[PDB]
């Protein structure tokens, strides 16, 4: 069936030129909304959530993990670092590596935890053994953003997305302190307040990653307490036809805005 919520948007797809991806999981009731919930988009930058993850979940056995200094070297900076430059000659602890990748979207801070994780595979085997069989990471920062339409790399789906981000931020992938520490992150994010929040009510607490990349692609996911209700887990990819294609986040805060009125 195709509910009035699909249909809405459907509707703003259409006005978009785009192509526009979304999973909700309501926690209330555990029920799902999906738009092209099992096809696939390039996560860029919201593929940090899975790494930094990763690494917390190595810290559960080992108390200073996140304390632990990696060096940072001129060569480690690539298109968009603007906390790893303040530190090249020196060091950032894992934990700033982690604060750096999800806040402040650094991307040679992420290239730092997929190293600490063995490579983008180390990734992908952290989103396996959680239950994720539909994530993957296979390249580095800068080159996973390229974002090309049917290319399988550097992808996941809005469903495989929502139901992870579920189980790490609500759920028990995490023990109970990594778990606080990834939502303490994520609420204290930066670079969100154009894309799902936009389109939210003001009193709806949110926490969220966004990416973007090549095509105009445009994403977030987020994790949100509404005003009077139980939690809610939010994903919204959007990607364009051309390379050069500009971002447009106000899809992303309409598709949100769109699912806040469907509750
Ligand atoms: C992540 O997608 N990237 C790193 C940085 N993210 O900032 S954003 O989440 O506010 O878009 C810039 C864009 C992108 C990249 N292409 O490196
Ligand atoms: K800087
Ligand atoms: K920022
Ligand atoms: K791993
Ligand atoms: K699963
Ligand atoms: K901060
Ligand atoms: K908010
Ligand atoms: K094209
Ligand atoms: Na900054
Ligand atoms: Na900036
Ligand atoms: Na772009």
């Amino acid at each position: 069936q195709t509910s009035a919520v699909q249909q809405k948007l459907a509707a703003l797809e259409k006005s978009s030129g785009g192509r526009l991806g979304v999973a909700l999981i309501d926690t209330a009731d555990n029920t799902q909304v999906l738009y092209r919930g099992d096809e696939r988009f390039p996560m860029c930058s919201t593929s940090k959530v899975m790494a930094a993850a990763a690494v917390l979940k190595q810290s559960e056995t080992q108390k200073q993990l996140l304390n632990q200094p990696v060096e940072i070297k001129p060569a480690d900076l690539v298109n968009y670092n603007p906390i790893a430059e303040k530190h090249v000659n020196g060091t950032m602890t894992l934990a700033e590596l982690s604060a750096a990748a999800l806040q402040y979207s650094d991307n040679t801070a992420m290239n730092k935890l997929i190293a600490q994780l063995g490579g983008p595979g180390g990734v992908t085997a952290f989103a396996r053994a959680i239950g994720d069989e539909t994530f993957r990471l296979d390249r580095t920062e800068p080159t996973l953003n390229t974002a090309i339409p049917g290319d399988p790399r550097d992808t996941t789906t809005p469903r495989a997305m929502a139901q992870t981000l579920r189980q790490l931020t609500l759920g028990h992938a995490l023990g109970e302190t990594q778990r606080a520490q990834l939502v303490t992150w994520l609420k204290g994010n930066t670079t969100g307040a154009a894309s799902i929040r936009a389109g939210l009510p003001t009193s709806w607490t949110v926490g969220d990653k966004t990416g973007s990349g090549d095509y105009g692609t445009t994403n977030d996911i987020a994790v949100i307490w509404p005003q009077g209700r139980a939690p809610l887990v939010l994903v919204t990819y959007f990607t364009q036809p051309q390379q050069n294609a500009e971002s447009r986040r106000d899809v992303l805060a309409s598709a949100a805005r769109i699912i806040a009125e469907g509750l």
